[PDB]
C-alpha cells in the first residue's frame, strides 16, 4: 500500500483515515485517532509528519502507551497553529500537558518526529534535534496510533522498534 509503517492492524477509532499517495492522511476537526494492534512498553517511535491545507491548520501527531479506544495514553505533535512540539496526556480523555518547544511549524513542511521512551523518560526530537526530554510516570504500556487536531495531516514511514529494559 501507499502508507508506509513496520506496523499492522490500522483501525480508525474516529475521524476519516485514507492512504493517499502520500502516506495516511487523517481529517478532523477536533481530535481524531487511529491505533494499530502493536504495542509497545519502552520503544522508538517515529513518522514524517506532514501538515496539509484546510482544517485549521493543526496538529499531527504520534500517540503511544496507548489504552484500547485512544481516552489514556501519551502524544507528542507538531503544531502549526500554535508552532509547538508538545508532549502531552490523555487521562480519561482529558489532556493535560507535560512539557512543549516553540519553534516553527509550517504548513506543507515535511517534518521528521521521533520519540525515546525508555520506563518514565521521554526523549523527543525534531528533524533529529532533541527538543524536549521529560519524566511522566502514569502510563508504561500500550498500544501505538496517530492522531490529528483541526486539521489534514499526512503520516509516512511509521516505524516502531522495541528497546531492551
Amino acid at each position: 500500500t501507499p502508507f508506509m509503517s513496520n506496523m499492522t492492524g490500522w483501525t480508525t477509532v474516529n475521524g476519516t483515515w485514507a492512504d493517499t499517495i502520500e502516506g495516511k492522511q487523517g481529517r478532523s476537526d477536533g481530535d481524531s485517532f487511529i491505533l494499530s494492534s502493536a504495542s509497545g512498553s519502552d520503544f522508538t517511535y517515529e513518522s514524517d509528519i506532514t501538515i496539509k491545507d484546510g482544517n485549521g491548520r493543526g496538529a499531527g501527531a504520534l500517540m503511544f502507551r496507548s489504552d484500547k479506544d485512544a481516552k489514556n495514553g501519551y502524544l507528542a505533535n507538531v503544531d502549526a497553529k500554535h508552532d509547538l512540539v508538545k508532549f502531552f496526556k490523555f487521562e480519561n480523555g482529558a489532556a493535560s500537558v507535560i512539557a512543549e518547544y516553540k519553534t516553527p511549524i509550517d504548513v506543507n513542511k515535511k517534518y521528521h518526529l521521533k520519540t525515546e521512551a525508555e520506563g518514565d523518560r521521554f526523549k523527543i526530537y525534531l528533524d533529529d534535534r532533541l527538543v524536549i526530554d521529560a519524566h511522566d510516570s502514569v502510563f508504561s504500556e500500550g498500544q501505538f496510533g496517530l492522531n490529528v487536531w483541526d486539521a489534514t495531516a499526512v503520516f509516512q514511514n511509521v516505524t516502531k522498534e522495541s528497546l531492551e529494559h
